C-alpha cells in the first residue's frame, strides 16, 4: 500500500472522509438556502448571495479536505450526500438560525476530529485543522451571531420593514 | 410584389404588425406611468425613471419587430394607438401589479404569434422571438414579482414609510 | 388642490396636453415615414435615418412638454393617439412634402399656445417655448425647405437618379 | 461505429453533406461573378468586392456545416462542385437577380433542413441553422432586394451612368 | 399562487428539478475523478485539472437551471445526491469512457426535456436549453471523442507511456 | 476584342484556365484531407489545421492566376470541379503521401504552362510563375518530403504513439 504514507491512522483517514462529506452536505444546503431567498416570492438577493457564497465556502472545505487526504496518502471515498433538511426556510431570521445551528455543527465535527488527531499524535492534522478551518468557522459563527442579533433588533420593530432594511444595508447587493 | 418574401405567411405579418400595435401602446402606457410618478404630489422620481426606461424598451421593441418586418418583405400598418387605462396610477404598488399585468399580456402575445410561427413553419420567426423577445420578457416579469414583493412586505409593515424606501434603496435615482 | 401651482391656467394647462397629443401623432408619423423608406422596394437609407431621427426628436418635444406640465402642477392627461395620415408615402419628394405640412402644423399650434400664454399673462409658458421649441421649429422647417428645392431641382432632371443622388450625397448614412 | 452520435438520423447526416455541396457551390458561383466585374470591359471594382466578399461568406458556411457533421458524429462526404450557371454575367442588375435566385434556393435549402430536423427531432440541429444561418441570410436578402431596387432605380434613368453611380457610392471600394 | 408564473407546466417543473439532481450528481462524479487522478499512485495531474474543470462546468449547468426555475415561477426542490458510480476509475481510458457515457446521459435528459417542452408548446424552455445546454454538450461529447481516440492509440502502443504522453501533451497542466 | 490584351496566346488563356481548375480541385482535395482529420475517430488537430492552410493557399493560387487572366486580357473559363480522389485518407503517412502526389502533379502542370510561355515567348507568364508559383511549390515539396521522413521514422517505431507525437511536436496546434 501507500509510498508516502506516514504517521497517518486510518480513524483519521476515515474521519476526513466523513467530514468531507458533512462539508458538501453544508454546502448543498447553502444552494438551497440561496435560491429560496432569490424566488420571486421571498425575492431578497442580499440574502441569497450571502448563502450561495457560504455554498462555495464549503465546498471550497470539501476540496481542501480532499487535497489533504491525497497528500497524505489516505483514500477519498464518497458517499450519498443527504438534500437539505428543509425544501423552505421561512423568513431571513429562521434561515440565519439554521445557518448557525449548521455551521456549529460542523465546528464541532472540526473539533472532533482535532481531538482525534491528538490522541493519534498526528501533528500535521492538528495544524492543517487549526490553519485552515478552526479560525474560520470561529468568524464565521461570529458573523452569523452578529447578523442574528440586527435581525432580531430589527424584526421585533416590524417584520418586513426589518427584513427589507437589513438585506439593503447589510447584505451585500 | 415582394422580390425578398420567402415562407412569410400573411398571418404572421399581420399579427407582426398587431404586435408592434401592442408594444407601441406599451411604451405609451409606460410613458403616462412614469410622468405620473413625477407629479409633485407623487414624487418618486426611482419609479418614475423605472417605467420611463420601460417605455424605451417597448419602443425599441417595436422598432425591432418593424425591422423584421420588412426583413422578411411584409408591409407595416399603423393603426391607432389606444391611450393607457387609467390617467393616475395610485401606489407604487398598485403601479408595478398594472404592469406586471401588462407584461404578462405581451408575453401571451409573444407566445401566441410564437405557436402561429410554429404552425406556418417558420423558423426565423421562431428563433427572432426566442433571441431578442421572449427571454427578455421572462427576466421582465420576473424582476417585476421581485418588486412586488418587496413593495408588499415594506407597505404591509407602514404604507408611506415603506414606499419611500423601496424608492431610495432599490429603484435606481 | 396643487401646492406648487402659481399663474398657471387651467387654458393653458389643457393646450400643453393637447399639444403633446400632437407631438406624440408627429412622431408616430416619422416613425412610418422611416419604416416606409426602409422598406426593400423603397430602399433609400439616408431617407429612412432622417425621418426616424425626427421621430426621436418629436417624442422628446412630448417629454419636455410633459416634465414642464409636471413643473407647473398640472396634470398630463393622455388621450388616443391617431394613426398616420398614409400607409405608404411615396416619393422622397411626396415625403418631404408631407413632412413640412406636418412642421408647419406643430409649429402653428406653438404658436397658438404662445399667443394663448401671452393673453393669460404666463411669462414661463412664452419663455419655456421660446426657448425650447420655436427656433427648433423654424431651423427644421428651414432645412426641409432646403431639402425640398434641392430634391425638385434633382427629380425635375431623372427621377430615379435624382432621388438615389440625393439620398447618397444630403442625407446621413 | 462513432462512439459520440447521438439522436443524429442518417437522414440529416446526408442532408447537411447536401447543403454543403451547395454552399460550395454558392461560393464558386460568387468566384465566377467577382472576376467577370474585374474584367478590364466590365470594370466595376466594388460589384467584384462585393461577390468575392459573398464566397468568403459561402466557403464559411460550407466550413460550419462542416465542422458540425463531426461534432455531431456524422461523416463529410464530397462530390463533384457543378461549374457556375453563365460564363458571362450581363450586367449589375442581371447580376444581382441572379445572386437573389441563388440566396433564396439556398435559403430554401436551410428551411427544407429545419423542417427535416424538426421531424426527426433534432433540437441541435435547428438551433445549429437558426443561430448560424436563417438570420443570415434573411439579412442577405433584404440586402440584395435594397439594391436591387437602387440598381432599377439608377438604371430605369440611365443606364451606363446609374450602373457607376451605384458601384461608386453604395458599394465598397 | 404564482404571480409571475406563465405557460409553465407542473411537468417542466419537475422535470427541471430532476435534471438539477442529474447535473449535480454528474458535478460530484467529476469531483471523485478529479481527486482520483490526484493519488499519489495515480498522479496524472492535467487529468485531474480536467474533471475538476468539468466538476464546475456541471455545477453551473445547474445552478443556471435552478436560476431558470425562479424565472419562471417553478419551486425548485432538491433530493439526496446520489455517490458516483465507482470509488475507483481505473485508467485515464477506462475513466474518459466513463465520462462520456455521463455526457451522453446528460444530453438524452436535455433532449427528453426539449421534447417535453416542445409537447408542452413551452419555447422559453426550448430556448433556453438550445442556448445553453444542448450546443455545450454536443462540443464537450466531441472532445471527449477526440481525447478517447488519442488516448487509444497511444495505449495500444504501449500503456504506461501512452497515458504520461497524452496527460502531458493533451491536457493543461 | 480586347482593348489591353498584347503578346497574350489563346494557349496560355485557355492553360491558365486549367490551371485554375487544378489549383481549385488541390484546394478542395485539401479541404476534405482536413476534416478527415477532424474527425471523432480520427482526431488530429494539427494534421486537420496543416491542411487547411493549404486549401487556403491552394485558392489563394487559383485566385492569383484569375487576377492576372484578367490582367492580361483573358477570359477566365470555370469548369466542373472533380472531387477529391477519396472520401477517406487513413493514416497521416497515407495522408502526406497523397498530398506530395498532388504538390507533384501541379508543379509539373507550372512546368507545362511555364514552357509553353517560352514557346509562345511570353515572358510576362514566365516571370508570373517564377515570382509566384515555382518557389513556392519547392519550398512546400521540401517541407512535404521532410515531415514524409519525420512521420517514416516515427511510425516505423509504434505506428499510434509515433502518430501522436508527430501531430503534437512537429504540426501546428
Ligand atoms: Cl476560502
Ligand atoms: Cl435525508
Ligand atoms: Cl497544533
Ligand atoms: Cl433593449
Ligand atoms: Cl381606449
Ligand atoms: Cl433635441
Ligand atoms: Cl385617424
Ligand atoms: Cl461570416
Ligand atoms: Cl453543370
Ligand atoms: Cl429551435
Ligand atoms: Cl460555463
Ligand atoms: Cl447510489
Ligand atoms: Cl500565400
Ligand atoms: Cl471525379
Ligand atoms: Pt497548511
Ligand atoms: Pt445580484
Ligand atoms: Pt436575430
Ligand atoms: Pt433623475
Ligand atoms: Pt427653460
Ligand atoms: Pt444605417
Ligand atoms: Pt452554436
Ligand atoms: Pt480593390
Ligand atoms: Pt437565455
Ligand atoms: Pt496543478
Ligand atoms: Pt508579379
Ligand atoms: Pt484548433
Amino acid at each position: 500500500s501507500s509510498q508516502i504514507r506516514q504517521n497517518y491512522s486510518t480513524e483519521v483517514e476515515a474521519a476526513v472522509n466523513r467530514l468531507v462529506n458533512l462539508y458538501l452536505r453544508a454546502s448543498y444546503t447553502y444552494l438551497s438556502l440561496g435560491f429560496y431567498f432569490d424566488r420571486d416570492d421571498v425575492a431578497l438577493e442580499g440574502v441569497c448571495h450571502f448563502f450561495r457564497e457560504l455554498a462555495e465556502e464549503k465546498r471550497e472545505g470539501a476540496e481542501r479536505l480532499l487535497k489533504m487526504q491525497n497528500q497524505r496518502g489516505g483514500r477519498a471515498l464518497f458517499q450519498d450526500l443527504q438534500k437539505p433538511s428543509q425544501d423552505e426556510w421561512g423568513t431571513t431570521l429562521d434561515a440565519m438560525k439554521a445557518a448557525i445551528v449548521l455551521e456549529k455543527s460542523l465546528n464541532q465535527a472540526l473539533l472532533d476530529l482535532h481531538a482525534l488527531g491528538s490522541a493519534q499524535a498526528d501533528p500535521h492534522l492538528c495544524d492543517f485543522l487549526e490553519s485552515h478551518f478552526l479560525d474560520e468557522e470561529v468568524k464565521l459563527i461570529k458573523k452569523m451571531g452578529d447578523h442574528l442579533t440586527n435581525i432580531q433588533r430589527l424584526v421585533g420593530s416590524q417584520a418586513g420593514l426589518g427584513e427589507y432594511l437589513f438585506e439593503r444595508l447589510t447584505l451585500k447587493h
